């Protein structure tokens, strides 16, 4: 449930898993870098001709990327799970992002 996510932490107002189209229940570190790879070819800004596309492309392949960093680390992901698991565990949940980084 999105309105238990913080904008500024990992992919925002989505779920990373959503991002990338797997599943959590599902996963494994192939099907993610599938998953990725593809969805980075396909917002990747070179496949539009104009600047402002590019910048829209740009943008959502921002999010794909962060959504790939935080689901193939195992550290960032076992503290990715256990935010969705424990939304109002506000300051352990900002601590552990920003400690990783
Ligand atoms: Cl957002």
């Amino acid at each position: 449930n999105a309105v238990g996510f913080a904008p500024e932490l990992y992919c925002g107002l989505e779920n990373c898993y959503d991002v990338l189209e797997v599943n959590r229940e599902e996963f494994d570190k192939q099907k993610l870098a599938k998953a990725y790879r593809a969805l980075a070819r396909k917002h990747h800004p070179d496949r539009v001709k104009n600047k402002e596309e590019k910048l829209l492309a740009e943008e959502r392949f921002r999010v794909i990327a962060t959504a790939y960093e935080t689901l193939k680390d195992d550290e960032a992901k076992t503290n990715y799970d256990y935010y969705l698991d424990h939304p109002d565990q506000r300051f352990y949940n900002y601590y552990q992002y920003y400690r990783l980084r």
